[PDB]
């Protein structure tokens, strides 16, 4: 289930941060708006870049911390704030938010393995309705 997923997906953190940040850039195009330097790259080239490896890496350490202290899929209040609050995400809304986890469930989907997808949309779902408790537009 969910939990096992966490522990799944931590043993090669790297690699699936990457896979599903990229899925979200191709499947919404648009988003790369929020990240100037990303236009014209190919995935490859994307994954060659240091930012973009430690950015990537550092949201899925973070977002998995999130879910390990959710309790059956739903977000601490805490957690929302901290989000929210980050001056990294001034411009974001919760749509920006939402599209990173249609895509992670996606991801899941199309994956050989057990991942647990519907219970990482809900989690989105929490989340999304979370960051909109804690201010976020
Ligand atoms: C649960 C989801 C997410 C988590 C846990 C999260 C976490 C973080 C963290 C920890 C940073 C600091 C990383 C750094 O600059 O070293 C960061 C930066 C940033 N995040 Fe998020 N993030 C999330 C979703 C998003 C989404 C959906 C967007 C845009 C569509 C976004 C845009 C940014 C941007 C633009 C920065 C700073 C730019 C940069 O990476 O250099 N984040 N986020």
């Amino acid at each position: 289930g969910f939990k096992q997923d966490i522990a799944t997906l931590r043993g090669d953190l790297r690699t699936y941060a990457q896979d599903i940040f990229l899925a979200f850039l191709n499947k919404y195009p648009d988003e790369k708006r929020n990240f100037k330097n990303y236009v014209g790259k190919s995935d490859q080239e994307l994954k060659s870049m240091a930012k973009f490896g430690d950015h990537t890496e550092k949201v899925f350490n973070l977002m998995m911390e999130v879910a390990d202290r959710a309790t059956d899929c739903v977000p601490l209040a805490s957690d929302a704030s901290t989000l929210v609050q980050m001056k990294q995400h001034s411009g974001l809304t919760t749509g920006n938010f939402e599209k990173l986890f249609v895509a992670l469930v996606e991801y899941m989907r199309a994956s050989g393995q057990s991942f647990d997808s519907q219970s990482w949309d809900r989690f989105g779902k929490n989340l999304v309705s979370a960051l909109s408790s804690a201010g976020m537009k």
